[PDB]
């Protein structure tokens, strides 16, 4: 069974959302992957919720009262066989230094939330 | 070209118990499911529990974290689509609108189910 780790992020506040997204695809995403890679994530997921999606979602949705769309910013997904290796990241002396500033600079980091699920997945 | 994402949010239908409703889910919807993603071109699909099996595996990931931060549904599923007239004609056709749509009300809370539609950026190694 494979685990999902889920991190549901609100943009920093006066942050523009171009730059919110830019910063998270250019900077974060380079930043992250080989910390991802060292520990063993399977796969690594960045959904973005911009002005380039939400006509997408909006006809998607369309019919749904508003309270109804769950929409963050960005939502990052890591799965992994074990949370060992998630935990061992965290608490990598270079992430503490890397990625955990970092969450400062695209992140409120007042509003974050997470989840942790058990998986499956499908491909065609 | 950029890939999207269709995040349906789904609470467990009241009185159902956590087994039985992830139960129907993997072993009843998927296989019913299965055949429309691939009819209608979806990348990638995927469903995320939240039952006793994940929730010490939460509980570790989330510590230190005031309760109100862990944002839990019973069961996400998620669709990746390179554009979403894949999902909406899905939707309408008329065997999904007699097996999945009905479906649904054996294992959902039909009146509290969120979504969410996004871009995405996926990473493998």
């Amino acid at each position: 069974r494979l685990l999902c780790f889920s991190i549901y992020v609100t943009k920093k506040p006066d942050q523009s959302e171009e730059d919110h997204h830019n910063h998270v695809s250019k900077v974060n995403a380079p930043m992250m992957i080989p910390f991802l890679k060292k520990y063993g994530i399977v796969r690594y997921t960045v959904k973005h919720n911009d002005a380039y999606s939400k006509p997408k979602q909006a006809a998607l949705m369309a019919g749904q009262p508003e309270e109804n769309v769950l929409a963050y910013d960005t939502v990052f997904e890591m799965i992994v066989k074990d949370i060992e290796s998630i935990q061992t990241m965290q608490k990598d002396e270079e992430f503490l230094r890397t990625a955990i500033p970092d969450l400062f600079n695209f992140a409120d980091m007042t509003r974050t939330k997470g989840s942790g699920t058990w998986i499956e997945e499908f491909t065609f």
